């Protein structure tokens, strides 16, 4: 009775009941490629992971009996893709459980640093004692009026069009670039798009990335595209960490030339303020990779990775599968 | 010899210019009545005022030659409007000029509340190391799914209309509460109106206040109000304070029966967290009263005010007058 292996993950409630039926299930809270136990790796008919792991080409070859790979979340960078469809492996994603957390998160970041109010709530519980209105503004300098303001996103794929169509309504004229997208979102959900990064770095005070993290790029966000952003630019980043050069990054802080970051995601995860590029850059919000969470959007997406791996066993891989991300597959 | 006062401010910069051919300029950086020069409260003929000064109807017989006051902001439940108009003095305020900000302000409150934005941040300043996606759960736990959740205004004005325009695209569902409303505000924006508080209260999942604090809603959330509320609701408050039972609020928090409260403004101002009935609740987001502030919302007003004094001078008192609040005038 075929294996199952949660390869990152201690917790594999939600997962066993739907495939109590079919398969073993197992887990190896495993961190990296190494730590995985030799049965997984010679008997694993599927695998289920977080982005917490990575598999290269020569970690794929490792498995001596695996068929599908399944990526609880919507991102595969952590995966080679192409090498797994060489070797015979379909990887699948959940690309649509946690859309709407993440533009919310994603919103907040952005009201975040317009507004400061996490800031705001530092500097009480740093003890500030704020009783004149003098006060208030200097406390609160730089909180500003968001009417107006471009917000350039960079990717207009799920998460972009959810940001896009909650920005609206707080005066934002919101902008995309994607060059990828075939001609015509922008008509429908009427927005404005750009054929250059550059013309969006131009364009926008404040922007947001949400495009997957791919071969071609790689630290998008670096030294040489920093400085065509506006002086005082805001620079928010809930897709992927590798998206920005953070050395780039923490220079362009400390010289007044971005205003504020705010960032979910990091180079190196797990992220820590007292270690990295970062260490000691002002105007820094950061959370721990959170924006996808909620308790509703957890559940929905073990349970649709499940249901995928049951796909594989009970059909034929791939053209069974809802959501398989590499066909240059065989 | 007009003199015009700036009673609780020492800045001043923005009103002496728009004044300087009519009227002399002064600013008294007065916390409280007592600390207002002999001369201010002799000969002064126009006042404005800011949010940390109270004028009673004591204070106000104090003013031997005022005309008019102008409150640089919208609210006035620092002053004594029924005893000003019945000595004689027009009191006005700056009804629009921090709309926009307050309504984003809110939104962020409320976002910050479901995605635990300002929390997250907090917990990595504290160092929390989140490595693995169990660890990722448990420091972003009560992080929640937003579509389908109903948020309940309190007061439908400009700000409580400006939060529903933005709330909608979220996928929150809005009901409002506004006793003073005419019919058809509800049919107009799309939204539910209910009519009783406990309706609102029974039906919400986040509370919002938007309403002016007046004679009769003086601690209108209160020990018996809250337990109308359902079982882990969230309250935010960037209206005022005094709106809410910060004593009933505080074991609420404490009991769970409140999953979370936002707070921009307190029944004693200025807030700290060392201080008050507050002192160690759990989930407490506070700022200190920046809700309405931005660089360019603050000119603005400093500018209104300025214009409401000329034309009060300029003109007959109250009906030359753009916001007076207080036609029981005379
Ligand atoms: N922080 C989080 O918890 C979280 C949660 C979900 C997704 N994400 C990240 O955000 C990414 C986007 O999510 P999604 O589901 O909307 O992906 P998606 O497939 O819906 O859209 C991504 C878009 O990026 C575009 N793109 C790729 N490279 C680009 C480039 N160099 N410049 C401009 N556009 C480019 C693609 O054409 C595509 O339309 C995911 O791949 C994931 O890494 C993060
Ligand atoms: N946080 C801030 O710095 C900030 C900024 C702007 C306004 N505010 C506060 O928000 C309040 C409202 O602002 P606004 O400009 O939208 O005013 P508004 O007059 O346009 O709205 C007030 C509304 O609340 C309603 N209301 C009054 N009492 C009520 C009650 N007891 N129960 C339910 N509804 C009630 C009124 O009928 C009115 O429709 C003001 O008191 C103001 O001080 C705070």
């Amino acid at each position: 009775r075929p294996l199952v292996a949660l390869l990152d993950g201690r917790d594999c409630t939600v997962e066993m009941p739907i495939l109590k039926d079919l398969a073993t299930v197992a887990f190896c809270d495993a961190q990296s490629t190494q730590e995985i136990h030799e049965k997984v790796l010679n008997e694993a008919v599927g695998a289920m992971m977080y982005h917490t792991i990575t598999l290269t080409r020569e970690d794929l070859e490792k498995f001596k009996a695996l068929r599908v790979i399944v990526r609880i979340g919507s991102g595969y960078d952590n995966v080679d893709i192409k090498a797994a469809g060489e070797l015979g492996i379909a990887v699948c994603n959940i690309p649509s459980a946690a859309v709407e957390e993440t533009a919310d998160s994603t919103i907040c970041h952005i009201l975040n640093l317009y507004r400061r109010n996490t800031w705001l709530y530092q500097a009480l519980r740093e003890g500030t004692r704020v009783q004149s209105v003098e006060q208030i503004r200097e406390v609160a300098s730089g909180a500003a009026r968001i009417r107006g303001e471009t917000l350039g996103l960079i990717g207009f794929g799920r998460t972009g069009q959810a940001v896009a169509v909650r920005a609206k309504a707080f005066g934002f004229s919101v902008i995309f670039y994607d060059p990828y997208l075939q001609d015509g979102i922008e008509r429908s959900l009427g927005v404005q798009r750009v054929y250059t990064l550059q013309d969006l770095l131009y364009q926008s005070d404040c922007v947001s990335l949400h495009c997957n993290l791919n071969e071609h790029n790689h630290h998008l966000i670096n030294d040489f595209t920093i400085k065509q952003m506006r002086q005082g630019a805001f620079l928010v980043n809930a897709a992927r960490g590798g998206l920005v050069d953070e050395k780039a990054l923490a220079q362009a802080l400390k010289e007044g030339r971005i205003r504020g970051a705010a960032l979910d995601v990091h180079e190196s995860e797990p992220f820590s303020f007292a270690q990295g590029p970062l260490k000691d850059a002002p105007n820094l919000i950061c959370t721990p990779h959170t924006a996808w969470y909620s308790e509703q959007a957890s559940l929905e997406m073990r349970e649709a990775a499940a249901t995928e791996i049951r796909r594989a066993i009970t059909g034929r891989i791939p053209e069974s599968l809802r959501n398989c991300v590499n066909k240059e597959f065989f």
